[PDB]
């Protein structure tokens, strides 16, 4: 299992514009298009992202391409972030994937806001960190996915994904 297969399971794949759990326009493997209510503003961002007139529909290759860009951007955002970088450097390979998953879903800013949990992770206080991570809007809104990520942080194995 790796970051790509993990996110593919959490996000799914859809070749037509759809609305995410928050009601925002999305396409492919969790690629957010816009927070704007306009389906036309979405089609426009999509065409811009792909470099062609898509009329709201993309192929599997196009989806994978966006996905490779998004995972790359998530890692690079973590490495450039003064709050995230030290956390990431301290973790083993599996737990690193867990942190990447949160950043992809919520953005660097949002994750950097989990101050207390980040501190606990750095200190390798696994159980404590899992409890603090659960007291969040994130856990209450997307409980099955949050449990999977949290278990990954608690155990350091891919069990939740098998
Ligand atoms: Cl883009
Ligand atoms: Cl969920």
């Amino acid at each position: 299992m790796n970051i790509f297969e993990m996110l593919r399971i959490d996000e799914g794949l859809r070749l037509k514009i759809y609305k995410d759990t928050e009601g925002y326009y999305t396409i492919g493997i969790g690629h957010l298009l816009t927070k704007s209510p306009s389906l036309n503003a979405a089609k426009s961002e999509l065409d811009k992202a792909i470099g062609r007139n898509t009329n709201g529909v993309i192929t599997k290759d196009e989806a994978e391409k966006l996905f490779n860009q998004d995972v790359d951007a998530a890692v690079r955002g973590i490495l450039r972030n003064a709050k995230l970088k030290p956390v990431y450097d301290s973790l083993d390979a599996v737990r690193r994937a867990a942190l990447i998953n949160m950043v992809f879903q919520m953005g660097e800013t949002g994750v950097a806001g989990f101050t207390n949990s980040l501190r606990m992770l750095q200190q390798k206080r696994w159980d404590e960190a899992a409890v603090n991570l659960s007291k969040s809007r994130w856990y209450n809104q997307t409980p099955n996915r949050a449990k999977r990520v949290i278990t990954t942080f608690r155990t350091g194995t891919w069990d939740a994904y098998k």
